[PDB]
DNA sequence: ACAGGTAAGCAGTCCGCG
DNA sequence: GCGGACTGCTTACC
């Protein structure tokens, strides 16, 4: 089979590669890569290498990478450009693998692990590595086994071996409840002492050397600690065994009152799962502990136990080890669902970069663009330095705060990416410029046509319509990929709504779920069978459908992230092809396009409907417009409408039959105006919102820019079984507003849109009345803790000290001394609560690490001095007042005027 | 260093106000 | 004895 790399590193004048050969065996080699750079030369001297702009270049082979590095320096010490790929690692791959890489993941060794360290002291700082490692669970994807390393003897207590039979029993039977599906894949290994533990671990690591190393927070804790622990004991010569090439690099970076350590192991690709989740999950969590995340993604338990984790191993060792095995497993479950590793490999092998580089859009695209240029024998430009500069972006229409019964939305596809393709924007397709007229002239189709021969943009740039352009081309490949995966996703969504509509006929029968591929729209034969299935079989299918959707989502939203990131890279000084002229061409064209079609859409509707000068487009943001469909329902009036689904199907057809075509002709015209390479401004219908038939609900409302809510019935072709709320920017969508309030505010909104003002007040009085009995954790607000020290001023708030920071300082003060209470980590999330006058803490609020309960020491005080009144006003009432106010409505009734009656 | 701009809402301060 | 006019900090929408 076609070969493919595993990892690659540059060490001195050599390149170290681990790869899979034609036979599927993992090999390693050390190459004295002879790099090759370029320099401009006289037009006469002819060759095959030309820079992206069409200039001749002479190629220079170098004895070794070191000589090529010194040549780039000498070249700058002179003032001449030094073209070519300066990152010799990438050049090496590009050379070694000149073909679309087809890899086999079953050959890639993905390791997953977690360790435990008892510490009565406090949190075992990896830099110090003072306490012993008493447990290690390491899962190997090739062997598909959990290798468990237990330390039975330690200065913190000796314990009896772990029992796998006990781990398997249910909690309720005094067991640990370790999943059945992995009990057989566990290899338990007890040890008399730490040295033998650590020593046996390293030999294991030698035999099963990880290619991809993942885990939860593994990069900032596990790895560092196991490195420094092995260092402080056997010496840095042994510790370096963790690297297959015996080479490590330790970067420091210490805070104002803390020491953090960054270890890099050459020959291994570390993908901390928390970093993968932060970048690809598209979520913003109140806490990032595995428990919180595990519950959010899998709906599993809280992994409970009694006492501090510091005393867990000593009092219930059986559970301690079982909990360590389960934690490692939970990450596997989350990944089996989100599939971030697969995504990483896909992106990695597509661009020919180190796998750990998928975190860098700039690196990713540099390699993609590079490889694409190599094929046409072109030479890439040299990276230059630039000063940062602000530049304009998208346009956002100021909405009129109010309610909106029926609303319909429209939106363009991969906007910026499409704009790049339509105008043919790229570092080498620049033709020139043109005197520009105020932006509103082009919108109003009044300004003179910029060019008759070139592709143009309202910002004054012109691009060749004839040529190709590596960016436009390379950006189209990834875009087509997204197209596909988005297809499978939306299908899984639709198939999913069917199963829900079917959960209304739960047939009293014993079954087994159908065997279908949820990536495709269910066929009639299937749609036929499902109607007869049981609530049991239907649910498993719903579950499988949703897991298919999530998998699709991951695949699609992240390819979208990538292409949108190429646009951003154009606006970043570190990008080899940085250029504000191109970035601005994109955003400016966007501002024009959005408003251009606003003018248009407002015409065709004022025309058709009949009225004149009536604003149908009530809002818009970057590439979307929300059109009011009241008059479109008025010209027919609530009449020939049997049930809600009636007019929803009505509007669906109106947009799909009339509105859209109009829009297509509106953008086709603009493409002509700007004389662009090709028309790709495709704007289709999005959401259809409004209240249920004959309801007291307002259907929707806006309060300001980026702040609105709508009761949607159909979204991009999916007809929900139950109306789904679409809220944007309101408190309900923010991680900082307490969970109880998000849930409560969302119910108020739901009642406010689906039902009338009566249901809202009814629920408002109810909530206000019960608010006091909610758990403290669910009514606490959340916030990140940045620059704590900065406003320290010796344990007290400083100048302009932030509420959450303040609340932290009061915390460290209430636990000051007894080093055992969890310390708030600089840069993490924290729960925050307001304290009434007279509290023993000496302040109006207190803060503590999120995803946790406050230390049992101060917990009862804070519970007693909680200012429920401020919490209700600030987090609930104030924002509620915002929604109802803008929507012309009241939550707490009003002066009946008929009072005394 | 390591995709980008737009915009809202909360507090903290400072300053005008019989 | 605050109101609002800025400013710093968060976090969401594109
Ligand atoms: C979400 C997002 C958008 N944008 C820009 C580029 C986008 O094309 C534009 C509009 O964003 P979106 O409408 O969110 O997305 P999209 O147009 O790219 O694609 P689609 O709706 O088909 O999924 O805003 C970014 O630069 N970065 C981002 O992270
Ligand atoms: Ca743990
Ligand atoms: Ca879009
Ligand atoms: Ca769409
Ligand atoms: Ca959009």
């Amino acid at each position: 089979m076609k070969e493919f790399y595993l990892t690659v590193e540059q060490i001195g004048d050599s390149i170290f590669e681990r790869y899979i050969d034609s036979n599927g065996r993992e090999r390693t080699r050390e190459v004295e890569y002879k790099p090759s750079l370029f320099a401009h030369c006289p037009e006469s001297q002819a060759t095959k290498y030309f820079d992206i702009y069409g200039k001749p270049c002479t190629r220079k082979l170098f004895a070794n990478m070191r000589d090529a590095s010194q040549w780039i320096k000498r070249m700058e010490d002179i003032g001449l450009e030094a073209l070519g790929m300066d990152d010799f690692k990438l050049a090496y791959l590009s050379d070694t693998y000149n073909y679309e890489i087809k890899y086999d993941h079953t050959k890639i060794r993905v390791a997953n692990f977690d360790i435990e360290v008892t510490s009565p002291d406090g949190f075992p700082e990896p830099s110090q590595a003072k306490h012993p490692i008493d447990a290690i669970t390491h899962y190997d994807s090739i062997d598909d086994r959990f290798y468990v390393f237990d330390l039975l003897n330690s200065p913190y207590g000796n314990v009896e071996e772990w029992s796998i039979e006990i781990a398997a029993k249910l909690q309720e039977q005094g067991g640990d409840e370790v999943p059945s599906e992995i009990i057989d894949k566990i290899i338990y290994m007890p040890f008399d002492n730490e040295k033998e533990l650590l020593m046996e671990y390293l030999n294991f690591w030698q035999q099963k050397t990880p290619v991809i190393l993942t885990g939860w927070n593994v990069e900032s804790f596990a790895i560092p600690y196991v490195y420094n622990r092995i260092k402080n004991i056997f010496g840095e010569s042994t510790a370096k065994r963790l690297s297959p090439h015996r080479k490590t690099r330790v970067k420091v970076i210490e805070n104002m009152y803390g020491s953090r350590e960054i270890i890099t192991l050459f020959g291994i690709s570390v993908l901390d799962y928390i970093d993968l989740y932060k970048k690809f999950s598209f979520t913003n969590q109140p806490s990032y502990s595995l428990d919180y995340i595990s519950e959010f993604e899998l709906n599993v338990g809280k992994l409970k136990y009694d006492g501090p984790i510091s005393k867990l191993r000593e009092s219930n060792h059986q559970r301690y080890i079982s909990y360590n095995i389960i934690a490692v497993y939970r990450v596997l479950q989350i990944d089996a669902k989100r599939q971030f590793i697969n995504l990483s490999l896909d992106m990695g092998y597509y661009a020919k970069i180190q796998i750990q580089s998928v975190f860098s859009p700039i690196k990713t695209w540099d390699a993609i663009i590079f490889n694409s240029l190599k094929e046409q024998n072109k030479v890439i430009p040299q990276g230059r330095s630039h000063p940062v500069q602000p530049y304009p972006g998208a346009f956002v229409k100021e909405p009129i705060p109010n309610r909106y019964k029926y609303v319909m939305s429209f939106d363009l596809t991969s906007l910026y990416p499409s704009i790049i393709r339509q105008v043919n924007i790229s570092p080498e397709t620049i033709a020139g410029t043109f005197k520009v007229a105020p932006l509103h002239d082009y919108i109003n189709a009044v300004a003179e046509r910029p060019s008759d021969v070139y592709s143009c943009s309202p910002n004054g740039m012109m691009y060749y319509k004839d040529r190709d352009g590596v960016v436009p081309t390379e950006i189209t490949k990834v875009f087509n990929q997204r197209k596909e995966h988005k297809g499978y996703m939306l299908a899984a969504q639709r198939n999913g709504e069917i199963i829900k509509e079917a959960l209304h006929n739960p047939n009293l029968s014993v079954d087994e779920p159908l065997d279908v591929d949820y990536r495709f729209d269910f066929s009639d034969e299937i749609k036929e069978k499902i109607k007869k299935l049981s609530a049991k079989s239907l649910n498993e299918m719903l579950f499988r459908a949703q897991r298919t959707e999530v998998a699709g989502m991951t695949a699609q939203i992240n390819r979208k992230l990538l292409i949108n990131s190429l646009y951003g890279a154009l606006g970043n000084v570190w990008f080899r092809y940085y250029d504000l002229r191109n970035a601005t061409a994109i955003t400016t064209f966007g501002q024009m396009a959005l408003q251009w079609i606003e003018r248009k859409v407002n015409e065709y509707l004022n025309e058709v409907c009949g009225t004149e000068g009536e604003a149908f487009v009530l809002y818009g943001d970057t590439d979307s417009i929300y059109v009011s469909a009241d008059k479109i329902i008025d010209k027919v009036g609530e009449s020939k409408f049997r049930d809600t689904n009636h007019w929803v199907d009505f509007l669906d057809k109106f947009a799909r039959e009339r509105m859209e075509p109009a829009i297509d002709r509106g953008f086709r015209e603009m493409c002509e105006y700007m004389n662009n390479k090709q028309h790709l401004m495709f704007m289709d219908r999005e959401a259809i919102a409004g209240p249920p038939l004959g309801s007291k609900g307002i259907g929707g409302f806006w309060t300001g820019k980026k702040r609105y809510a709508l009761n949607v019935w159909d979204m991009e072709g999916t007809r929900y079984a139950e109306p789904k709320l679409k809220i944007m920017g309101l408190e309900t969508q923010k991680s900082s507003t307490p969970k109880a309030v998000q849930k409560a505010l969302k119910e108020c909104i739901r009642r406010m849109l689906q039902e009338g003002e009566e249901s809202l007040q009814e629920y408002f009085k109810e909530f206000e009345k019960e608010f006091r009995q909610l758990n403290y954790i669910s009514i606490a607000s959340v916030s990140s803790a940045n620059n704590i020290a900065k406003y320290d001023v010796g344990g007290f708030p400083g100048p302009k000290c932030p509420f959450h920071i303040r609340g932290i300082l009061t915390y460290n003060r209430a636990i000051k001394g007894n080093i055992d209470a969890p310390q708030v980590v600089e840069g993490e999330k924290v729960y925050v609560l307001p304290l009434r006058e007279g509290n023993p803490f000496g302040d109006k609020c207190i803060a503590w690490p999120s995803g946790t309960e406050i230390t049992d020491l101060i917990k009862d005080d804070v519970l007693h001095w909680m200012d429920y009144t401020v919490l209700l006003e600030k987090t609930f009432i104030k924002p509620l007042e915002g929604f109802t106010s803008a929507a012309k409505l009241d939550y707490e009734k009003k002066a009946s005027l008929f009072d005394m009656f």
